């Protein structure tokens, strides 16, 4: 029956398939209609038909698994958006469209039905299929009965009846919050449409406006840009993808029905833009340590990740106007302009999606200028982001504490993590690629980047902690300088450290006092392990001379300096040891599978070749002290480190701190409440962290103590000499 239901079913169907947009003529269009064309032949190819089988595909046989079933009624999807499509080859064919129609009742008599129970994932049962049968039905509608899809969707009304829960046939079920409380409305807004039940429409928008609300604890959106899911990880660049990904798709359908948001509530979206998602976009990559497990997937790597928030930032532009539109048409245009390694495209999956992203890339109109330089502290979900637009370089630090889980190991994904929140740290540099082409099914997940380690062995069957200290946490003076530590100790508590870091413009220190360690394991800490290409070698200096790395490990004792210097500037990256200290570096082809590192995911066999530099610590009471210059040619880092010569203050069990002589700027970490006098010019009082910064006779003060969270008056923390 065509009504103002159909009609919004009409406006899903241009945004999830868009075949009203498409033109042959339209090479990325027609690049995505020969994607689906070829995944339909190879469905219609493959279906057991004959003596109402026991499956419909042998690759996705066995009902017990929980995947099989969402990813069989996709197939069907695929089928709705091509018979539905004027240029496909299987437009209105009768065998698509019978096919489509039969796949659905026998799935729904013989394996997904209101009698059966979870088997597997919930997600399957709750999210995946019931979306998948809902876009089915939408793009189809006009060859079934609304008898059909009522019967059709019963199922989803059966697992899924409230729209503030998941998981409510179960004997556990949680309350639904942001990014599974979008796909809540992508579930049931679309069954709601389709079985013209305007409670469940209504009920479930008002569910979703709590997504609007920023909140003090707990998951969700936070004020300084940090975003929680699973109770206490750090999830921007996977949860925080679906929520905006989601309700992008929803918002131009939910605007146009009986019950439409409120345009103040839905001002909150453009802070997640800019504070949230924003700031872990470099180069067009999304930064991994806001992904969670979704690093281990061979298909979702940061330049693919990265799309899913960039088509949502599109798609909430085109909803809006004038200045706010042309500013979030801007930031998209920048960054995919700015990746020279991934074609956007790739990742843009339905005509209307592509059509926005090339008439944004060809209107002069909009303006694509170069990002300047930011620095976001995360301190709610224990992560830092750093951006130098005038050398060209983005760095990441990777921290957890009492208030956050390190790791996140679930459903068979990310089983060897383990350490990617020790301390670790990320730099974005010309080598885009770097964290892509298989970095994650290869680094040494024992050497993890800035990470202070024994070598003990670990199971893959473990999951992540907490940090038993709240001292975990990033002072933030400018968008150019902020100070961080943690109060390290690791996962059996048989090593600590207290690690430091300061941020200081064009390069970061790295300081690490207190080194203790009671196992009979070796301690380390790694102070790189990069990833190389083979396409534009490095040459490597120690003391600037020389050196030929091997994959055996070479010491070298009395060192100040290392350099690995590219063809190209802005891939060079420098290391200048405060005190000279004894390193040891390789180079190596290391090998592994996806597999190795996700259960689902291919046993075939990837390689690449990485440069790893350690530090060994021997002795209780151990120190590591570097800086990390990036983007410079030789002469000019060896300049620079004369320059530095002078630049550590003190790194010992209660102070660690760097001065910038040429910024005038000053970080310092106290862990504890000592008078502690500084560059014979003012003292620091309290227990925190700092970044100072003097302008003449003026001091610019940022204090923050990690563990109540809060800053404190200029006084009671800082006095002039």
């Amino acid at each position: 029956v065509k009504d103002t239901y159909t009609d919004r079913l009409d406006d899903w169907n241009g945004i999830i398939a868009g075949n009203q947009y498409y033109d042959s003529k339209n090479d990325q269009m027609a690049k995505l209609n020969q994607e689906l064309e070829g995944k339909v032949a190879d469905s219609l190819s493959s279906i057991s038909s004959q003596a109402d089988r026991i499956y419909l595909w042998e690759k996705f046989s066995n009902y017990k698994t929980s995947a099989n079933l969402t990813a069989t009624y996709r197939k069907l999807e695929e089928m709705a958006k091509q018979v539905t499509n004027p240029s496909s080859r299987y437009y209105q064919d009768e065998t698509v469209v019978r096919t489509v129609r039969d796949s659905m009742e026998w799935m729904h008599k013989h394996v997904y039905n209101s009698e059966k129970s979870i088997v597997g994932n919930w997600a399957d049962y709750e999210i995946g299929t019931p979306r998948a049968i809902n876009n089915t039905l939408s793009l189809m509608k006009e060859y079934f009965s609304d008898e059909e899809i009522k019967k059709y969707t019963d199922v989803i009304e059966k697992f899924v009846p409230d729209p503030e829960h998941f998981r409510k046939t179960t004997d556990n079920p949680f309350k639904a919050l942001g990014g599974n409380l979008v796909d809540m409305g992508r579930v049931k807004v679309i069954a709601g449409l389709l079985r013209k039940d305007d409670q469940e429409i209504s009920s479930t928008i008002r569910s979703i406006e709590q997504v609007f609300k920023l909140v003090d604890q707990g998951e969700g959106f936070y004020q300084d840009g940090s975003y929680i899911d699973h109770t206490n990880v750090a999830y921007t660049g996977a949860y925080g993808n679906v929520l905006i990904d989601g309700l992008s798709q929803l918002l131009p359908v939910i605007q146009k029905t009986k019950n439409p948001i409120d345009k103040d509530k839905m001002q909150t979206m453009y802070h997640w833009i800019d504070k949230s998602f924003a700031p872990l976009l470099v180069n067009g990559e999304l930064m991994d340590m806001s992904r969670g497990r979704s690093i281990s997937r061979a298909n979702s790597e940061g330049h693919v990740a990265a799309v899913e928030v960039l088509r949502g930032i599109h798609r909430i532009a085109d909803m809006s106007e004038g200045e706010t539109k042309q500013r979030l048409q801007s930031l998209v245009k920048t960054i995919v302009q700015s990746d020279s390694y991934y074609d956007v495209f790739k990742n843009l999956k339905t005509y209307k999606d592509i059509s926005l992203m090339q008439s944004l890339l060809s209107d002069a109109g909009v303006a694509s200028v170069p990002r300047t330089s930011y620095l976001s502290a995360f301190n709610k979900m224990d992560k830092t982001a750093m951006y130098n637009a005038e050398k060209g370089f983005g760095f990441g630090l990777s921290l957890f504490s009492s208030r956050t889980l390190n790791y996140e190991h679930m459903n068979k994904e990310n089983k060897r993590g383990w350490y990617t929140s020790d301390g670790m740290f990320y730099l974005y540099n010309g080598d885009l690629s770097h964290y892509s082409d298989g970095y994650w099914p290869t680094v040494n997940p024992y050497k993890m980047p800035g990470t202070t380690e024994t070598d003990a062995k670990r199971a893959d069957s473990d999951t992540g902690k907490v940090l038993p200290s709240a001292f975990v946490g990033t002072s933030k003076l400018d968008d150019a300088n902020a100070t961080a530590t943690m109060d390290f100790t690791n996962w059996n508590q048989t090593l600590t450290a207290h690690k430091s870091w300061f941020m200081l413009k064009d390069k970061i220190a790295f300081l690490g006092s207190n080194i203790q360690n009671t196992s009979t394991d070796t301690a380390a800490t790694t102070i790189d392990q990069r990833k190389l290409e083979s396409s534009n070698p490095y040459k490597v200096y120690v003391n600037d001379k020389e050196a030929s790395l091997t994959e055996q490990e070479k010491d070298y004792p009395e060192t100040q300096s290392v350099f690995l210097e590219s063809s190209d500037s802005k891939k060079n990256i420098g290391y200048f040891f405060f005190k000279k200290s004894s390193i040891s570096m390789s180079k190596a082809l290391q090998k592994g599978a996806w597999k190795d590192i996700n259960e689902g995911q291919s046993d075939k066999e990837v390689e690449n070749e990485f440069l790893t530099i350690s530090q060994a610590h021997k002795q209780n009471g151990d120190s590591y002290g570097y800086m990390l210059i990036p983007n410079v040619d030789r002469a000019t880092f060896n300049q620079m480190i004369k320059e530095l010569e002078s630049s550590l203050i003190e790194n010992n069990e209660t102070l660690q701190s760097v001065y910038d002589a040429k910024q005038g700027v000053w970080g310092i970490v106290k862990y504890d409440d000592s008078v502690s006098t500084i560059s014979n010019q003012f003292q620091v009082l309290k227990r925190g962290v700092y970044t100072i910064r003097k302008e003449g006779d003026e001091y610019k003060i940022a204090y923050y103590n990690p563990e109540t969270q809060e800053s404190a008056p200029d006084q009671e923390v800082f006095k002039k000499l």
